[PDB]
């Protein structure tokens, strides 16, 4: 089973994920992402922005069950992170999540 903390982090350091709303949706838009992940607290009309353009490009959208706290804290930041896009997996599994 995908250890959603340790893949991601995985993905991070091996890979290549960019964070952010902004970010997400330029990526789903070009197509560049392989998998957006949107924590459960993502604002309502960003999570749908998100939703639409991943469903444009036929990106897999996962979300994380805890909140953007939990999320940044996860990527090492101390910030909230309430959406983010991985570019490249690295030698992680999260694409999985993509079903």
């Amino acid at each position: 089973m995908v250890d959603f903390a340790f893949e991601l982090r995985k993905a991070q350091d091996t890979g290549k994920i960019v964070m952010g709303a902004r970010k997400s949706i330029q990526y789903a838009k070009m197509g560049g992402a392989k998998l957006i992940i949107v924590a459960r607290n993502a604002r309502p009309d960003i999570k749908e922005d998100i939703e639409y353009y991943a469903r444009l490009s036929g990106i897999p959208v996962y979300e994380f069950e805890g909140t953007s706290v939990e999320l940044g804290t996860l990527l090492g930041r101390p910030h909230t992170v309430s959406a983010l896009a991985v570019v490249d997996p690295g030698e992680s599994a999260i694409l999985a999540l993509g079903g």
